[PDB]
């Protein structure tokens, strides 16, 4: 009921349920299972997996009265956030809040005085496809019946706007920045906002060289010893116990 | 919850929450919301208003322990047949089929013999569209993980199937085959299987000329007078009082 509710979401927003395929820059289950393309229409390109570890660790925090918001850095066209909000909506949680926090620009050019490992990527000549504005993010929770008062938006580069985010105490933590300076400037702003019994999710880790760099560096430097646990062939979560 | 999941899943079948567009043989919300287009890859073409109605029909003899079992004859794409048996889901309904009956080869071409109204239309000529097999209608309740036992098949034409079919009552006979032929032949198979209390939905009656003198030249053949009532700007749907 809930169930059905979120099974059917994750199934919309991966767009498996209407056999959406992979953006023109076919459909294949089995990519889409493990978030493996970007869907050309489709609201996230986490794939089912990753989509379903985040109902995980939602119905965890709710089960277990962890307390705090939700958020996810870097959001693409919102789908990782509507689930989130649609949890919250089919469990009749009121007094939690989605954090939607995106440029709406894409991904930064990092410069010349980037991290090396950053610059080496260039990702931002994939805006074309990583640019989403924050009116369509809207549209898309609207699209669900979900844009109410229980999402807010944080709208700028991570840098501009974490430091001063007037979030508490977050539960959950979604990392998808995709850049060692993204990561890293989430962590530093967000990570001493998540409670003991939270989640830190890292959506691109295992492939990705500075985002694991970031990762690390940060473990390590706050002794962070929390074991990191793998959702598919790319995102890893940890549990915050102290 | 229950809830939740039904009226999401009229905008996925619809394909409003993700906007799909019209087919190539743009996506407007206010076209779409009336079934006035053919989505290039949503499971129905029938629209919001006529997927609400067949909720409110569905609800109404669940609620009321109206016998029968449901029967969509024609179905495209089977978005309107899997919102039957999400219905059926939504309520832990366990004890009732929905059948689903077409030739899964489009529309018949009624040659020179068939109703002078029919062959004027000459819908076959638009099977490039309509004409959708049965293994992709499989699939499809497959993607929303409702192909169970609690789906039957009906494949070929309804003169011959018809006749035939092993229903034994029907809640809900909900009509969507085009012609004035397959509407006749709809009506007298199916409707005397109809419970008092259950409902008959037509889904192209203001502005199909055949298929308008099919209903009413049975309603009037048979004194039927429980009165029609209009869902939107095409279909009709009355209620078996008698
Ligand atoms: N430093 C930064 N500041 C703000 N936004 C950033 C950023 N680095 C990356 N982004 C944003 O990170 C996103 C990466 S794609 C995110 C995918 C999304 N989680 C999904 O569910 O599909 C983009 O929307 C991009 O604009
Ligand atoms: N005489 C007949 N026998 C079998 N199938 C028929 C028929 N006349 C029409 N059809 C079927 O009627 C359907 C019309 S389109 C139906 C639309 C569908 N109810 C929806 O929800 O989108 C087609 O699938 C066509 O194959």
């Amino acid at each position: 009921d809930s169930s059905l509710y979120l099974d059917l979401m994750i199934k919309v927003l991966a767009g498996t349920v209407y056999e959406d395929p992979a953006h023109r820059e076919t459909y294949r289950e089995e990519v889409r299972n493990e978030g493996r393309d970007w869907p050309a229409n489709a609201h996230t390109m986490i794939g089912i997996k990753r989509l379903e570890n985040i109902r995980q660790c939602v119905e965890d925090v709710i089960g277990n009265n962890v307390p705090g918001d939700l958020v996810e850095t870097g959001v693409w066209r919102g789908g990782a956030c509507i689930l989130m909000r649609g949890i919250l909506r089919a469990h009749d949680v009121r007094d939690r809040t989605v954090w939607v926090a995106d440029s709406f620009q894409g991904i930064p050019d990092v410069g010349e005085d980037g991290y090396a490992g950053d610059r080496k990527m260039a990702l931002h000549r994939r805006n074309s496809v990583l640019a989403v504005s924050e009116e369509e993010v809207r549209r898309n929770f609207r699209n669900y019946d979900l844009l109410d008062e229980q999402v807010r938006f944080l709208p700028g580069w991570f840098k501009d706007t974490l430091p001063t985010a007037p979030i508490d105490t977050l539960a959950v933590l979604r990392m998808d920045g995709d850049l060692y300076e993204s990561t890293w400037d989430t962590l530093t702003n967000l990570y001493p906002k998540v409670s003991v019994g939270g989640y830190v999710i890292v959506d691109d880790y295992m492939m990705c060289p500075p985002c694991k760099d970031a990762v690390d560096e940060y473990r390590a430097k706050f002794d962070i010893a929390d074991e990191l646990i793998t959702i598919d062939r790319d995102g890893v979560y940890w549990q915050r116990t102290r």
